[PDB]
């Protein structure tokens, strides 16, 4: 029944920050943020399973990924039935999507050589069929890359704190942003989800501070939701 | 609307064979075979996710015990759909269920330092979710425990051929056979699932040979489904 949109970005590329400004311009937009709460500590001070995989990827890289895209269903469907649901024109934000935990991170580490074939057959296995049984409600209907140089994503990482991201090298965040660029901009890389096709995305320059400039940017988004 | 019935058993302690002798004794009657084929060949010409976790339990016990439920609950949910769900007097036999899966493997595997705290937690919390959601439609009608010692399922274990469990060790089948006993039978293994609590289990001792002897233990069965 809900408009469900989705924010893709880079690390620290700013989705949290400009989707909060956007939170709070109606009572009909509520917000889903990846749950990187549960994911420095697990539970049902346990452990911190993102620590993990960025002190030993080729060992946790796939224990990750999978709690990874697990939670985040988890949390999404929920939100979906939350309030919101009976409100008169609602719209759910989206702190990325299933499509890029798979296709652009999960991805992105077997070709690393983080996961072994195996795990990456797997992984593409369990994602496969988990995303259609109840994916089948958590269909977009339209996504807003938040575009921004991998060096100024560097930069925010920095900015923000996290002690585990901060081994981070270029290196990574690069090969992450040519994998954005492919799925998003040049529409070149292809999916599994033969929908995503037919699905509207605009694009935003957020290299320069929001604080300041949100305001251009707000205008963009009410104007592409308005075409839908 | 079918009636759902689980065959625990130890290593090779005989459901497969055991299964197919009741399965051949009316069109009312389908199985949901362990898809260990999938588990030895995870492509479907590929990885031996199975082996993996033979040769290398501390690394792979935990993607393997993952991927083993997932599997499991996949197909019968399956035959859950099939043909025998528009019958008469329709029951639906599993080899094994996710109960044995998490509360005698995974469990065993993690007591026996093979699974660090955060595996097992994530694991559980997977496995606590999982048989929640569709969980719901697979819940038991009854148990039927065949009953063996270790050492005849070592036995059997040989016998049978599988390059793979050719490593195994009496301790290990032994560690798995009071897991078993403590569940089914003294009933003291606490589970999570509150409605185990009534649910019927019949023991058969199937330490002596089956192709013959099998006429005595088809009667008890017979006996034990009527009064359900
Ligand atoms: O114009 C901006 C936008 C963001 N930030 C920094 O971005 C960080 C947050 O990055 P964020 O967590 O939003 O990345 P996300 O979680 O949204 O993907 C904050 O600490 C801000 O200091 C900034 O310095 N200037
Ligand atoms: O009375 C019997 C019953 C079974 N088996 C052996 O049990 C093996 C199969 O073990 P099984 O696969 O049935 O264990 P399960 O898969 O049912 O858990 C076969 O190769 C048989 O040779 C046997 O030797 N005598
Ligand atoms: N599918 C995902 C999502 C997140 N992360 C990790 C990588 C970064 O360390 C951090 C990024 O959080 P965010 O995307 O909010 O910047 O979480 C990941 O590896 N894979
Ligand atoms: N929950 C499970 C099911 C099977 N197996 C593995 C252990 C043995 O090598 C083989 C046993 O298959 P079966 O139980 O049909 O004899 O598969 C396992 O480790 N855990
Ligand atoms: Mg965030
Ligand atoms: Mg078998």
């Amino acid at each position: 029944r809900i408009k469900k949109i989705s924010i893709e970005g880079n690390i620290a590329a700013g989705k949290s920050t400009f989707v909060n400004i956007l939170k709070q311009l109606c009572e009909d937009w509520e917000v889903v943020p990846e749950p990187v709460a549960r994911w420095c500590n697990v539970q049902s001070n346990g452990g911190n399973v993102l620590q993990m995989m960025y002190e030993k990827p080729e060992r946790w890289s796939f224990t990750f990924q999978t709690y990874a895209c697990l939670s985040r269903i988890r949390a999404q469907l929920a939100s979906l039935n939350g309030k919101l649901k009976d409100a008169e024109k609602p719209v759910l934000f989206f702190e990325r999507s299933v499509y890029s935990d798979r296709y652009i991170f999960a991805s992105n580490l077997y070709e690393s050589e983080c996961m072994n074939e195996t795990e990456w057959t797997i992984y593409q296995d369990w994602h496969d069929w988990m995303n259609n049984q109840f994916g089948q409600s958590l269909e977009l209907d339209g996504i807003i890359y938040l575009q921004a140089t991998p060096e100024t994503c560097l930069h925010r990482i920095y900015l923000r704190g996290r002690n585990e991201e901060q081994g981070i090298p270029l290196e990574y965040l690069e090969k992450l942003h040519y994998k954005h660029e492919s799925w998003l901009l040049h529409r070149t890389l292809k999916t599994n989800f033969d929908y995503l096709q037919e699905v509207p995305i605009l694009t935003l320059d957020v290299n320069e501070d929001f604080k300041d400039k949100y305001e251009s940017l707000v205008e963009k988004v009410k104007e592409f939701l308005s075409t839908l």
